[PDB]
């Protein structure tokens, strides 16, 4: 053979991936996560899983054909979860998505039923994995993945408000003529209608915008900064109305979280975690709060000092999510 | 105003972008080019153009929402070509796309008609840009763009065989257990069925594979390496059959060419250029040959020493393209 | 020639760089700036300038030999400023550096005299550049370069407190077990002994550390956070005492600023600019305040809301700089 | 405590890094390797070791101060090898370095003696690491590290001719007006005076320069291409004469090898390995040949088809190295 004429093999050794990532679901979101992760050089192996065989193989081959321009030497796919073996991170993007005028909370029964199959199959082959939930309603589905997997809470993360906060900062950036990287602001709670803009923490270079305009974020605000939070809430629906779905922003948001996990960065992100014991919440509610994210998932939670109005809005978001959690049939 | 309370403006300057890129066409190819360029930090401004207003706005908004995770501070879109002003590079991905079980040659007249509208509009707003043609059949459309624009040939580039060669190197790499970056081989001529694998230049670490297998790539090859080029030819048809279209690998190939142009790298790429005068070709035929690509587009061509077999196949590829091209009225 | 047998030239080589950067001074700082800029792919051309012939050629050759691993196709050097023609950014690192126990303020006479030769020569060849002053005392030298250059104040930037703030954020991060990217804190005023830690703006996820611990940064603080600012002030002295000079951190801080300039990011950095008109300062003092930094240099200044002690400390830093600056002759 | 008022801790992590790199030696080479690895985001932990206490601490602090600008969350140092525990890759740059006009072979006993202390201490703390030898004479010291470590040969790698080949490609690129990435050429054997330029494999786009010029690299060559190899051999001596040492190019060359190892790329590099069984070599000689480099180090060797003259020159390089190698006291 030409291979043996050209190359002398010196080592037999069984190859075990060291920084493997799995993406479950090859819809627009799953593929946006995959291309973003590949272009950020976060993985030494990428596995794709779906139930539609042709689409799955087609997507895998299309990524494989770009290998010369990448630094991820193995891209694989299968409907069989054995392909995901030894993942450090498993990203779940499978399930139904909301129609215009439909709440993400309406996807709950359909997506729980799918998670009942996916979750046990994913965890089986990857003892060192963190579970990163993207599927909606993300907060509820992070709780569901946590309950089905039996994993400790640090290992089950929802993409949550990482995207809502990126959108908030983009919009704040546009109003101020500043890059979103230098515009600070947190959108917490449900990744959905009940999200909470933390006006008290909105700042540029440590300068609180609320301290310059005490009415910031209220109906009495002359500049109507509340409209920025409304644009954040409505963003998925606006994009869905225009292009049919959303993909790029969520893909970049998920790759941002994959980077903190894979590189053990210990950066702070507003992502879905269990909040029992904070802000008077006595139940096993998952929602976004600022979390320290690294190689073991969420190791620490930042205790945000909220005003009584912000805390009441966060509790209202938690009560909404808890109500849906009470509807779950395991 | 809150902005004026927070920030002292010292310079009111709109200012022209210095490294602007425009992508014409927001289909799967155009958006894969867009995301790949964004993730490679090649531009300070990205402009998107299309005729479907809602689709265009939603795509632009979806990219804008990931701004926090990027280093391209301005993303704009319009059906109006005024949005493309001062582009250094304009990438054309618009038109009818290759269909299941159909040649790229079947899209020719429809895409020539679309180019009669696009090209003068691009030229009006960026008369000094480099045009990068991606739309199929790419070799013919690069010639078409060249004739319509009135630009010198160096500034009209076709993505051509940059992807066919990347596919070839991926497949060669899989066979040898070597990264495609270390597997060298060139696929020239038409970006399509009549492409030419240059078996005489196929090598690893300067070791000619043909020196180890004299029959390499011929019918008489005991290992049938011609099947690797057959896989290269068939790739888009297989991917289209499986997922409906191709996008990821072409987006990466296009970003690879955008990088050499924007960064004046002078790397060698197999891309579409006028081959009149080489290998006995006497007509204004465009096809892929290895070109030096930089800030002024194609400045030089590498003269590959083709074997009589390879030269015959390249002449045949040129004949197939000219045949279609001569019966073109514009 | 072999070149003409291999390559057919199709275009006359009138090469003019599009993103050229010049580094003046090839001491440890200049070279750390050069390597960091090369590794961030910020330039299509890198020019080096110094007065020591051998050292300059050796440094240029050593960078050139790494070209295969870089995306900066042209690296040049000369004592002659003609080599710096058409730069978009010129970084000044030339001049005397402080000994152990010597203030940066003591370098002023030597460095002003050097700037009288360097500054007109830089502007003569790069009329479109932004000037990035690194040489010490940076704040006074930014004012000096501005007066000599004839450039508008937005185009004359001092690296200032971009490094002091990065040191502050690293130390804060270490104490909290959070990445410095998520630890916000500003050190303003002189890049030297009179720098001001803005305790009121110190936060993680918008949570003010001063609101949690009112004693923060005072002598009554049980955790002695004032020692963090003391370590910031003493950093250069401590590192000089240990390794003889500093290079890596300043190199990275300068590359960070070069990135915001070259990519027009409009990120906020604490850098040297004219502060006359703010905090009751009436003289042409330059010092660090948070600035919006982009393609036209400093376009805007953020008005930080300082506590009475922080403001008095900032005014005192301005007085210190003015006491040295008022006695200058150039 | 402030940390506790701000953050709720969820778990006590293992804190064992997953992509740890150690650099032994904080001289100019060691630090250039350190900065290049840090800027390529290859590690989650970087450890530095040296015998000069002050210089070690100063260097570690200077890197730490740039953390905000990096993605390597932990940078540590100590004279004690306990700091190197669980490294995937250990890079040895320690020992005597060449003075002006000094042969690398002259450093042999001083470096073998130093390696007698270093190697057992590295093996004790990371028994599963890959060893990457940079210290000179690199080929002999890779043999020394292999014998002392007791490691299998795949895990003991010398930087060898990776830099010599990069210099060759830079020089070839400058002559042709092509980026070194598109210029292919291999320098094998000793990383020193007896290195071998493989003229038969020198090409651009698979076009052999020797096929165009049959006298390429000989005394009869009109363009004197042999001078390119002479420039390669003389490079380190020329740079040492000018700046006192070399650092940048070797640092980039080392980070390139580190990248193939850490990311399991399986790229081909000309690096030091055991060549027993090839080209008539019957002894445990280490020298540069093209190697497939990945997560398990050197898994395979490419068999280069050398001409009788090229093979005699390689056997000459082998004989020269073995002469010293066979009589080592350790
Ligand atoms: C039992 C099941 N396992 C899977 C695995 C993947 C998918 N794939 C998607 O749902 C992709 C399309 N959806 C979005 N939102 O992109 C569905 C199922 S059903
Ligand atoms: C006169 C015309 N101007 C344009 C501009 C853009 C597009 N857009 C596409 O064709 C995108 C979808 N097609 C592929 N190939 O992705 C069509 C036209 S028609
Ligand atoms: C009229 C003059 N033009 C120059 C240009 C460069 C340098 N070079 C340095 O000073 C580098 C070493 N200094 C530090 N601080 O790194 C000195 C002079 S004097
Ligand atoms: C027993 C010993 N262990 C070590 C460890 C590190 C170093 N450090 C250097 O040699 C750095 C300076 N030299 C070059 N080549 O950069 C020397 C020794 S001696
Ligand atoms: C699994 O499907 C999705 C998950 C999240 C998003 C992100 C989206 C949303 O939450 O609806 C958004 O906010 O843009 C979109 C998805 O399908 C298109
Ligand atoms: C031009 O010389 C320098 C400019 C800035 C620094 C940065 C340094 C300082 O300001 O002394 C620091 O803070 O590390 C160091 C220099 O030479 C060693």
């Amino acid at each position: 053979a030409l291979k043996d004429q050209l190359i002398v093999n010196l080592l037999k050794e069984e190859q075990v991936p060291q920084n493997k990532i799995t993406v479950v679901g090859v819809g627009a979101v799953g593929m946006a996560c995959a291309i973003s992760i590949l272009m950020k050089d976060l993985a030494d192996e990428l596995a794709l899983v779906d139930v539609i065989e042709d689409k799955l193989k087609g997507e895998m081959m299309d990524l494989q054909h770009g290998s010369l321009f990448l630094k991820t030497p193995k891209i694989v796919s299968s409907k069989d979860y054995s392909v995901t073996a030894n993942s450090k991170l498993v990203i779940i993007t499978a399930g139904a998505r909301q129609q215009e005028g439909e709440s993400r909370l309406n996807l709950v029964q359909r997506n729980v039923n799918i998670f009942k199959f996916i979750i046990p199959n994913v965890v089986k082959y990857s003892p060192q994995c963190k579970l990163l939930i993207v599927s909606n309603p993300v907060d509820i589905l992070t709780y569901v993945a946590w309950k089905i997997s039996g994993f400790p809470k640090n290992r089950v993360i929802g993409s949550g408000c990482n995207l809502d906060s990126a959108r908030f900062r983009y919009l704040m950036g546009e109003r101020l003529g500043v890059h979103p990287l230098s515009c600070h602001g947190w959108v917490l709670g449900e990744h959905g209608d009940s999200s909470v803009p933390v006006w008290s923490g909105v700042n540029v270079a440590g300068v609180s915008l609320k301290s310059l305009n005490p009415q910031l974020g209220t109906d009495a605000d002359k500049e109507q900064w509340k409209d920025v939070h409304k644009q954040v809430v409505d963003s998925a629906y606006e994009v869905i109305k225009l292009k049919g779905y959303t993909s790029w922003a969520i893909g970049l948001s998920v790759a941002d979280l994959a980077e903190s996990i894979m590189k053990n960065l210990r950066r702070v992100h507003p992502i879905s975690t269990m909040i029992k014991g904070l802000y008077g919440i006595k139940e096993d509610v998952f929602l976004s709060v600022p979390c320290i994210l690294g190689q073991n998932g969420i190791s620490d939670v930042v205790k945000v000092t909220l005003t009584p109005d912000e805390e009441a809005r966060l509790k209202k978001s938690a009560d909404t999510l808890w109500g849906i959690q009470k509807e779950l049939q395991f």
